[PDB]
């Protein structure tokens, strides 16, 4: 019962990507889409669901006002830590292989000076 | 005169991030804002303008049917870099503190067969 969570910063930008442990590797094939779980994407700490939302919702507080924030989301398991963390609804979940997906961005507001 | 070039890939997601490397570690303020051009999220291979662009088409091309490529430049030489790829117009250039600075989402295309 386990999500691998990869956070990483680049630039203006920071990605938070999540996939169901038991999907690595796997290749997915639905609806003319072919998808292969290569580690360099899809890698990173193996994690408990209501440990991973809890992490999640502490990145995006952390950089939602500094940085664009990318959240990708594959797996059952992931997209319900994405709803768990209330960055989506259940019914906002689409599906990328015959299995749930979620691309999702926080863009950046221009900045408030008397703010 | 060299520019640096930090690519990463996570999820459905690859970051190609520039910046004018005399501008690594500074601070720009703008409208009551700080930002840090701090070497975790900007720090990358060291380039040269040119060799810059190429990565930067070669990368395009790369993920073109199978990611989103998010662009980041920061600087007057990333920003050229940008331009000399093909990737954006002179007069599409933003600023940010005023320093000229670009951001660009180029999602996949849409699926197609081949006979």
């Amino acid at each position: 019962a386990r999500v691998l969570l990869n956070i990483h910063g680049t630039g203006d930008t920071v990605v938070l990507a999540l996939c169901d442990e038991d999907l690595l590797g796997v290749e997915l094939k639905y609806k003319g889409r072919t998808l292969h779980i290569s580690e360099p994407f899809y890698s990173g700490k193996s994690m408990e669901p209501d440990r991973a939302a809890k992490k999640i919702r502490e990145a995006v507080q952390e950089y939602e006002d500094e940085k664009t924030v990318a959240i990708n989301a594959l797996g059952e398991l992931a997209c319900s830590v994405v709803v768990d963390a209330g960055l989506a609804r259940e019914d906002e979940i689409g599906e990328l292989g015959g299995v749930p997906h979620v691309q999702m961005y926080i863009l950046p507001r221009e900045p408030f000076l008397e703010g």
